[PDB]
């Protein structure tokens, strides 16, 4: 039953096992049904918190590896297991979002939240590819990133939580992925500037979610022009609402 | 091979990867050698993060437990946790019972290794309700006061074992226990007797010594002054590497 497994993702959610709140958003969204966007953020919560695991461990075993030959053999090995499960969540994800939320999706919020999404899990696997792989891998984030961008410059508003949020993760693709860090600054300079300039369409009820973006917006521009910082940020996995 | 597990172990513990490197040090265990104090420390690390997961798990899904549906729900996802949670308690004592406990050839890891089985009976007791608590409660008490009485004897009072020991029989006393008085009393005494030894320790010692005498003071704060935060139990890692 469907509303029996959105209560238990809610449940897993507040135990922080992750793990339990994606199995139950699969099913959910398995049942062909469309998401509410409560639902879509649970399925956004679990599998960002899934898949963030792999990437931080990665991101430190790879590290390891590099600090450094027997050792160097072990990291390397160590890494190859977590890129396989890394691989294994990312497929899971963009199976879901192509057989089923994608196509199904009859809002254009809904759809282009879910086209980000595309692009958020072949970054995923940009950061990890090499070789001929990962050209596909770079394309197919671009193209779900590019066909999100284009359908919210004309159905949503500037302040949109979901219109910035992928401003800010296409920007980072842009400045890390493609390593073009002018253009990633002038992608999130024109998103921020365009929600200062449209504040009027800012609804009182998504101040909080806007405004959270907007900073990290700023924060990355901080970053990225030298004025210091912690690893740059992207979309908080709840944009908008509950 | 044990020195290669180790690697793994340690590579793991850097990773965040606790089930892994759970897996890797039971795999040491299980060959019957000794360990050394660093594999100790990431055998205990690595269950105290795997345990761990479950208690916290345990207290949100209990806390949230207080419609027919919902209740049952929240009910049956307390039971799971606690199964994961016994399954884990179950691992960690039968290999202290099989190998570290009979094996451990000096006072500083006999000490470890009960008051290791006073703790995982310990985190048994917080979930237990019935005919068993009370078996669990006194496999506890049993495996802390043989650690104490041995670590009085035996090791210094600036000692992190013998403190950390402390700090969770007192903690013990407090909560499982419901005795306040007695568990105020063991804190108490356990900080006052390593204040008197301090000025003997090098630095690396003094900092892993005073780390838990830190824990032993804010309890005995929260204890006896009030306070809303949660008491401080021990360290994984309480001595050195």
């Amino acid at each position: 039953d469907k509303n029996e497994l959105v209560q238990k993702a809610k449940l897993a959610e507040q135990a922080e096992r992750y793990d339990d709140m994606a199995a139950c958003m699969k099913s959910v969204t398995e049942q062909g049904a469309e998401l509410s966007n409560e639902e879509r953020n649970l399925l956004s919560v679990a599998y960002k918190n899934v898949v963030g695991a792999r990437r931080s461990a990665w991101r430190v075993v790879s590290s390891i590896e590099q600090k450094t030959a027997a050792a160097q053999q072990m990291a390397r090995e160590y890494r190859e297991k977590i890129e396989t499960e890394l691989r294994d969540i990312c497929n899971d994800v963009l199976s879901l979002l192509e057989k089923f939320l994608i196509p199904n999706a009859s809002q254009a919020e809904s759809k282009v939240f879910y086209l980000k999404m595309k692009g958020d899990y072949y970054r995923y696997l940009a950061e990890v590819a090499a070789g001929d792989d990962k050209k596909g891998i770079v394309d197919q984030s671009q193209q779900a990133y590019q066909e999100a961008f284009e359908i919210s410059a004309a159905a949503m508003q500037p302040t949109h939580p979901i219109r910035l949020g992928l401003a800010l993760n296409f920007s980072v693709f842009y400045y890390e992925i493609l390593n073009s860090p002018e253009k990633a600054c002038s992608l999130a300079k024109t998103a921020f500037d365009e929600a200062i300039a449209e504040l009027d369409t800012l609804s009182e009820e998504s101040y909080k979610d806007s405004t959270l973006i907007m900073q990290l917006l700023r924060d990355n521009l901080t970053l990225w022009t030298g004025g210091g910082g912690s690893r740059r940020g992207t979309s908080p996995a709840r944009m908008a609402g509950n």
